[PDB]
């Protein structure tokens, strides 16, 4: 066996973005960067075709909910998109026909950012300010809502996915 690197640190915390209009300066509270680098996971009802084509664009960069905390709480355009560290949080999610499969570096990590007590905590979120290209979107995992499972046979490649560490 072999013991595991660390990771590459970008300069630029929102290198991830797909919409690099986002205002790093807005996020409130001081937002606590993740610097690992392991995959997370984005639960979506979007298709492939779409989001290997876009990446995850985010709702609003000009006028969306900057403070994470009430975008955490309460669902409202935001600047930011929604990861996971955690591969089965899908199955806590009604509808959702897809889990995406993400390798990008940063995030706002929302635990460490505002706390492990609040409602949500165990969804263990990264929230992505201004989004994330399609070159970190690894690929994607179609779910079988009535058994909340993986539909591993087709899960699917991102042909735009860039390896970077």
């Amino acid at each position: 066996k072999a013991a595991a690197p660390a990771c590459p640190r970008f300069d630029d915390p929102v290198h991830a973005a797909a919409d690099p209009r986002v205002d790093v300066e807005r996020i409130t509270p001081d937002p606590v960067w993740r610097t690992t680098c392991g995959t997370l996971y984005r639960s979506d009802s979007r298709g492939p075709a779409v989001v290997f084509e876009q990446g995850f664009l985010p709702k609003d960069v000009i006028d969306g909910q900057y403070d994470i905390e009430s975008y955490v709480l309460v669902n409202q355009p935001s600047p930011y998109v929604a990861t996971t560290y955690d591969h089965d949080l899908y199955k806590t999610w009604y509808k959702s026909g897809y889990n995406y499969y993400i390798d990008a570096p940063g995030g706002v990590d929302v635990n460490k950012t505002i706390g492990d007590r609040h409602k949500w905590a165990d969804q263990v979120e990264v929230a992505f300010p201004g989004g994330i290209r399609t070159e970190f979107v690894i690929g994607v995992c179609p779910v079988d809502k009535k058994t909340r499972t993986e539909k591993m046979s087709e899960c699917v490649g991102n042909p735009h996915y860039e390896p970077w560490h």
